[PDB]
C-alpha cells in the first residue's frame, strides 16, 4: 500500500522528502514568479507545523525569496509518532538535508534559517554544525533556557497569544498536537538547551531576535542570556511589552511590527 500521512493522505500526492531514518517528510514551497534573491528555511516549533506559517512566508515570497519548510517528525503531516524523537540531533540532521537538496538547485544563492521556540532552537544548532555557512538567522522567542509514555500535561492555550482570534484558530487545527510534552521528549528539549548552551561560544551567525517580555513559555531571560553570550558581529533584540509567545500570532500591533521588522533586516542583508 502506498505511504499515507498520519491523515491518510498518500505522500505522492503531496511534496515531500525522505530523511535518513527511511521516514516521509512532509514539504511546503513558496516559490516567487521572478528570479530568488535568496533561499530562506522556516523551522516550526514543539507541536505546531509549517502551514502556520503562510501569512509570513507569503510576504518573504513578495521579496523575491524562495520560502522552503517541511513538518518535523513527530509533527503535522509527516511520519513518525506524535512529539516523539530518538536524538534531539534528527531535527538538525533533517534541515541540512533539505537546505543542501535546495542549495543544489540554486547555486550561490544565500540561504537563511527562520526558526521558533524549538525551530529556534534546531536554527542555533544548524548554523553551528556549519560555520560561516548562513547569510542570517531569525529567531522568534527560541527554546534557549530552562515508564516513558507519561505526558506532563496539556499547556494552558490562553499563555500563547494575548489575541483571542488566533488562539481559537490554534485549538481548532487538526495538524496542531495540543497534548502535553512527553516525558521523553522533555528530556530531548533539556538536551537542545545544553547544546545551545554550548554552541553559543562559537555561535557566528547574523541574527535577528524578537522576544515578548510576557512570554511564559520561554522567559525573556534567555533573550538576553542569547544576546550576551553568542559571538556573533551582528546581533539584534527587539522586545515587545506585555507580548505573549506566538508573536507572529499576537495582536495586530504586534504582529504588523513583527512582519515589517522581519521584512527590513532580511531585505537589508539581500541584494
Amino acid at each position: 500500500s502506498p505511504r499515507r500521512t498520519p491523515q491518510s493522505i498518500p505522500y505522492q500526492d503531496l511534496p515531500h522528502l525522505v530523511n535518513a531514518d527511511g521516514q516521509y517528510l512532509f514539504c511546503r514551497y513558496w516559490k516567487p514568479t521572478g528570479t530568488p534573491k535568496a533561499l530562506i528555511f522556516v523551522s516550526h516549533g514543539a507541536g505546531e507545523h509549517s502551514g502556520r506559517y503562510e501569512e509570513l512566508a507569503r510576504m518573504l515570497m513578495g521579496l523575491d525569496l524562495l520560502v522552503f519548510a517541511h513538518d518535523h517528525v513527530g509533527h503535522g503531516q509527516s511520519e513518525g509518532e506524535r512529539m516523539v524523537v530518538s536524538d534531539f540531533h534528527v531535527f538538525v540532521r533533517d534541515v541540512l538535508q533539505h537546505v543542501d537538496s535546495m542549495q543544489k538547485d540554486y547555486p550561490g544563492l544565500p540561504v537563511f534559517l527562520l526558526g521558533h521556540s524549538m525551530g529556534g532552537a534546531i536554527a542555533i544548532l544548524t548554523a553551528a554544525e556549519r560555520p560561516g555557512h548562513f547569510a542570517g538567522m531569525v529567531l522568534i522567542s527560541p527554546l534557549v533556557l530552562a515508564l516513558p509514555n507519561l505526558s506532563l500535561g496539556p499547556i494552558d492555550s490562553s499563555v500563547l497569544s494575548r489575541n483571542k482570534t488566533e488562539v481559537d484558530i490554534y485549538n481548532s487545527d487538526p495538524l496542531i498536537c495540543r497534548a502535553g510534552l512527553k516525558v521523553c521528549f522533555g528530556i530531548q528539549l533539556l538536551n537542545a538547551v545544553s547544546r545551545v548552551e554550548r554552541a553559543l561560544p562559537k555561535l557566528t551567525v547574523p541574527f535577528l531576535l524578537l522576544q515578548g517580555s510576557a512570554d511564559r513559555l520561554c522567559d525573556s531571560k534567555g533573550a538576553y542570556l542569547l544576546m550576551e553570550l553568542a559571538k556573533s558581529q551582528d546581533k539584534t533584540l527587539k522586545i515587545y511589552e506585555g507580548a505573549y509567545h506566538v508573536l507572529h500570532k499576537e495582536l495586530p500591533e504586534v504582529t504588523n511590527s513583527v512582519f515589517h521588522e522581519i521584512n527590513m533586516w532580511v531585505s537589508q542583508r539581500t541584494a
